[PDB]
């Protein structure tokens, strides 16, 4: 019932994804060098990446060097961590993730695509190498067999 304050021995674990969202690739530096755990359960039912500030890639190849999860995503939401980078329309992470073994042909719980959430931001530049590497189908007049993917039922 009654908490203490201290009693522990450099208490480095969170402080990796942590300091990635708050664009700090130093903090990382040292500590992902020191041992930060790159699997670490995140408190945003997120990944060591996802999280991580998807304006420098420079981060994500920090936990991405080590092994951070740049394929894993959420079973809730499935919000791959492919779609951080893209979605911020950066494609210097898109290519680390590939240099590393990261799934880049996805889609989030809901029904999207790392590729589409780029066509609508404005990223066309991270779309454009997410469309190569998300699905080998590549036909721009062209289109699948009849198979909506999403919600059953489909309202005009």
């Amino acid at each position: 019932m009654e908490p203490a304050a201290g009693s522990s021995m450099e208490p480095s674990a969170d402080w990796l994804a942590t300091a990635a969202a708050r664009g700090r690739v130093e903090e990382v530096r040292a500590l992902l060098e020191a041992g930060a755990l790159p699997n670490a359960p995140n408190s945003y039912g997120r990944r060591p990446i996802q999280v991580m500030m998807m304006g420098s890639a420079r981060v994500a190849e920090l936990l991405l060097l080590h092994g951070a999860e740049p394929n894993c995503a959420d079973p809730a939401t499935l919000t791959r961590p492919v779609h951080d980078a893209a979605r911020e329309g950066f494609l210097d992470t898109l290519v680390v993730l590939h240099r590393a073994g990261a799934r880049l042909d996805v889609r989030d719980a809901w029904g999207r695509l790392p590729v589409d959430l780029a066509e609508e931001l404005g990223h066309r530049d991270v779309a454009r190498y997410l469309r190569a590497a998300a699905g080998g189908t590549r036909g721009s007049n062209h289109a699948r067999i009849d198979a909506a993917e999403g919600p059953s039922d489909i309202p005009d």
